[PDB]
């Protein structure tokens, strides 16, 4: 505690629905950062246009897998050493498909904007706070993956 229980708590509410939200969190992505829109290489064809996305198959179970991630790292926000090596090896596979560490920031805030439609009143400074950290801590970990 304390971080942990504001954490643990306001996921709750977000994985009611993971799909719904993390929809919101990548559709803010692209309104923030377009220039990630080609790094979604499906069938080797590029992405027209943000709504292109959003009607993929393979964009939508990135979605899943995304929020997969994000839970396992609620799931174990106590301890997060146990999700380090999997986290590594998760950078060096975006490093490889071409996202810059840098765009990394760029999904906490959109991570932090789902969480504050999706709360609203109850998206406390503190629960702000605890959700920067363990991004922060996840992102460092990933981080490992481009050398260093
Ligand atoms: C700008 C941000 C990101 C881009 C452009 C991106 C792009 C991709 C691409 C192209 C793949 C390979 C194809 C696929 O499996 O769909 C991939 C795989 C994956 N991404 Fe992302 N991704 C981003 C962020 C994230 C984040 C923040 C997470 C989790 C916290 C995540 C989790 C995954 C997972 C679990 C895989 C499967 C990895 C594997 O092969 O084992 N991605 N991503
Ligand atoms: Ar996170």
């Amino acid at each position: 505690r304390p971080e942990s229980e504001l954490i643990r708590q306001s996921w709750r509410v977000v994985s009611r629905s993971p799909l719904e939200h993390g929809t919101v969190l990548f559709a803010r992505l692209f309104a923030l950062e377009p220039s990630l829109l080609p790094l979604f290489q499906y069938n080797g064809r590029q992405f027209s246009s943000p709504e292109d996305s959003l009607s993929s198959p393979e964009f939508l179970d990135h979605i899943r897998k995304v929020m997969l991630v994000i839970d396992a790292a609620v799931t174990n926000v106590e301890d997060l050493s146990s999700l380090e090596e999997y986290l590594t090896s998760l950078g060096r596979k975006h490093r490889a498909v071409g996202v810059r560490l840098s765009s990394f920031s760029t999904v906490g805030e959109s991570l932090l904007y789902m969480l504050e439609k999706s709360l609203g009143p109850d998206f406390t400074p503190a629960t702000r706070t605890a959700w920067s950290r363990l991004y922060g801590a996840v992102v460092q970990a990933m981080s490992r993956g481009w050398d260093g």
